[PDB]
């Protein structure tokens, strides 16, 4: 026949990997530019993105977005921010992974800090104590 | 003085809570109505949600929404959805846990079919297995 459990018995369910793959399906959907609302224009480039998954991570963001009206809201960044700081920074929102090299750590740092990319300060902390010559004694 | 690395390396940040403080801002977004895009109407109650979130989630939601134009879009719920067995489904979207006790076991998991709400399928499944009747031999 079949199982059975005290009648007031409570049963939960935790998935490990639901958030992750939330995640990546909205940073699919932002490649993708399919359900998005929001455009971060930065020198001139356009980046898709969830205005909310945006207002989430950055407090920069969450100013700047709250009382908007806009179906179609544009944020323009001033010239601090720029593409090169600023797509490593916006991939780290929608997977978790930030990378960074030589060429970038200053100005994705920058960005961080300027934006204030709340799961990141620490990190770049620890990045920027660092200097790329390549030890040879 | 500092520390230093090769030229050529590359540094790389995985968080591992990332993705479960972006899932529990949008929940917080949600329970508030705040930076939310679409209504879900069940039985004549609405719930609030972001139609990113619930196409990412919901099959049934995702081609409900993806052509969606409006920016206050309603997505309303025939009557095999109930609030009984929603409230606690939509609730997983947002937290990743699922309760279910002896009166909701049912509704919940006939939404999860009919919403397809994948991270889902098989534990409802397990516990579709049981009855609660209170073990007394």
């Amino acid at each position: 026949p079949h199982m059975s459990v005290s009648e007031s018995a409570v049963f939960a369910y935790e998935s490990s990997v639901h958030s992750t793959n939330v995640l990546l399906s909205l940073n699919d959907q932002r490649k993708k530019d399919v359900l998005c609302d929001v455009t971060v224009l930065v020198e001139g480039q356009r980046f898709r993105a969830h205005r909310s998954v945006l207002a989430a991570c950055s407090s920069y963001f969450h100013s700047r977005i709250v009382g908007q009206t806009d179906a179609e809201l544009t944020v323009t960044l001033p010239e601090e921010v720029t593409v090169k700081g600023f797509e490593p920074l916006i991939q780290f929102a929608y997977t978790a992974k930030l990378i960074l090299s030589k060429d970038n750590v200053d100005e994705v740092c920058r960005c961080v800090e300027f934006l204030s990319v709340h799961n990141i300060e620490e990190s770049c902390f620890q990045f920027l104590k660092f200097k790329f010559l390549d030890s040879t004694s």
